[PDB]
RNA sequence: GCGGAUUUAGCUCAGUUGGGAGAGCGCCAGACUGAAGAUCUGGAGGUCCUGUGUUCGAUCCACAGAAUUCGCACCA
């Protein structure tokens, strides 16, 4: 609504991870703070600015997920602001399911904790492929042995989702601090403060570190829908990040999956960080005006593709790895008829697991292979990767390995 | 997104503290009546919405799903 938006620097999706409490938020903020002064037109956000619903304001805790735009002199950026309560990891899930890198923020004064370790593979599930690391509130620790030891542990659980844990950057530092001083002077710049300074280490690792992507701007138009929204005047509004392909309004989609059949509609509206954006690109994380669709008709999990470009399914093999009771997963085996949810992408649904004969009840630990039959229709592919999770927990790891139905 | 309710027989609802359900209508047999409705004697009918945990055992508890509802949050 605020202002046109104007390609000038590469895009990319970035965002939080990591334990409930690390500092997830704070350095969230104190991220735009910093960007602002070397950047005008960087509007900062306080902490109230993202964790600003009541619950959250009042508990103290991130609940919804937050975007918010920042830009250096490289590069462009929406961030996504995750909770790392594990009650909400379906919301953090739906985070990292749009970003591009990750940064995973560890306490130092806490070492890594269990959600750090899910958060971890959840990224991967969902197509985070870099993930840069913040070692958060140092002020608080000096025994640098303490520090060099949450390190490598860091390292070593990123080498076990298999994330290149011996090369990932490891920016340490105190966010609150760097957030206080921008309060004191928002004007700080590079060199003028400690604390600001590793942010823009973190900044760096940033820009650095995670490649900015190739975007497949020419096969079919792909997003799949994080958000819906119902807007002033305008309309229903579908907000995410455009798996491939592109849009302009006057393009007509279809709202695809979770859903008996899916539907037609025409983009009506495009925008990024509440700014016109002409046509939006693969990588663009926006939100659509379409033609006459109600918020029912419209949801978080279904997706937006060129019409006929895409197929919904049910059923499909899959490989998949059950997680460890020690890796925070279940402690007794299963068999068929065990329903746990699946999530590919945004989207999270019940399905039925069916073991293949010789298998008969699938132990914590093993990797199987199975078929899996959803209670609701989605957005499937070969090789598309996905997370088992029940009873609040995250159970399996696993990819589509050829479509049944 | 969050959070509460609710889901039990063909229908509508009661139970419960884990040993596993019960009534009104609704059906049926026998009685009565030409028959029907009322009455009277019996009789049949439920994965107790679903998965998992716990447990010797889960309708019930815990944790997770669905569907319906109702609050609250978010706001390209
Ligand atoms: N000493 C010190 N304390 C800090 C630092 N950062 C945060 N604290 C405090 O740590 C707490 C957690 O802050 P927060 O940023 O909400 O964390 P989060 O990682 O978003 N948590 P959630 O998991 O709920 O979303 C807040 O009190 C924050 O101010 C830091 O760098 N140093
Ligand atoms: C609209 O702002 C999107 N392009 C950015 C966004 C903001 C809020 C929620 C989701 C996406
Ligand atoms: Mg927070
Ligand atoms: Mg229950």
């Amino acid at each position: 609504a605020k202002g046109e938006f104007i390609r000038t620097k590469p895009h990319v999706n970035v965002g939080t991870i990591g334990h409930v409490d690390h500092g997830k938020t704070t350095l969230t903020a104190a991220l735009t703070y910093v960007a602002a002064a070397e950047n005008p037109n960087v509007e900062v956000k306080d902490y109230g600015d993202i964790d600003k619903a009541p619950e959250e304001r009042a508990r103290g805790i991130t609940i919804n997920t937050a975007h918010v735009e920042y830009e250096t002199a490289k590069r462009h950026y929406s961030h996504v602001d995750c909770p790392g309560h594990a009650d909400y990891i379906k919301n953090m899930i739906t985070g990292a399911a749009q970003m591009d890198g990750a940064i995973l923020v560890v306490s130092a004064a806490d070492g890594p904790m269990p959600q750090t370790r899910e958060h971890i593979l959840l990224a991967r599930q969902v197509g985070v492929p870099y993930i840069v690391v913040f070692m958060n509130k140092v002020d608080m620790v000096d025994d640098p042995e303490l520090l060099d030891l949450v390190e490598m542990e860091v390292r070593d659980l990123l080498n076990q989702y298999e994330f290149p844990g011996d090369e990932v950057p490891v920016i340490r530092g105190s966010a609150l601090l760097a957030l206080e001083e921008m309060h004191k002077n928002p004007k700080t710049k590079r060199g003028e403060n400690e604390w600001v300074d590793k942010i823009w280490e973190l900044l760096d690792a940033i820009d650095e570190y995670i490649p900015t992507p190739v975007r497949d701007v020419d096969k079919p138009f792909l997003m799949p829908v994080e958000d819906v929204f119902t807007i002033t005047g305008r309309g229903t509004v579908a907000t995410g990040r455009i798996e491939r392909g592109k849009v302009k309004v006057g393009d007509e989609v279809e709202i695809v999956g979770l859903a008996p059949e899916t539907r037609k509609t025409v983009v009506t509206g495009v925008e990024m960080h509440r700014k016109t954006l002409q046509e939006g690109i693969a990588g663009d994380n926006v939100g659509l005006l379409l033609r006459g669709v109600s918020r029912e008709e419209v949801e978080r999990g279904q997706v937006l593709a060129k019409p006929g470009s895409i197929t919904p399914h049910t059923k499909f093999e899959a490989s998949v790895y059950i997680l460890k009771k020690e890796e925070g997963g279940r402690h007794t085996g299963f068999f068929t008829g065990y329903r746990p949810q699946f999530y590919f992408r945004t989207t999270d649904v019940t399905g039925v697991v069916r073991l293949p004969q010789g298998v008969e009840m699938v132990m914590p630990g093993d990797n199987v292979t199975f078929t899996v039959e959803l209670i609701k229709p989605v957005a499937l592919e070969e090789g598309l990767r996905f997370a088992i999770r029940e009873g609040g927990r995250t159970v399996g790891a696993g990819v589509v390995t050829k479509i049944l139905e």
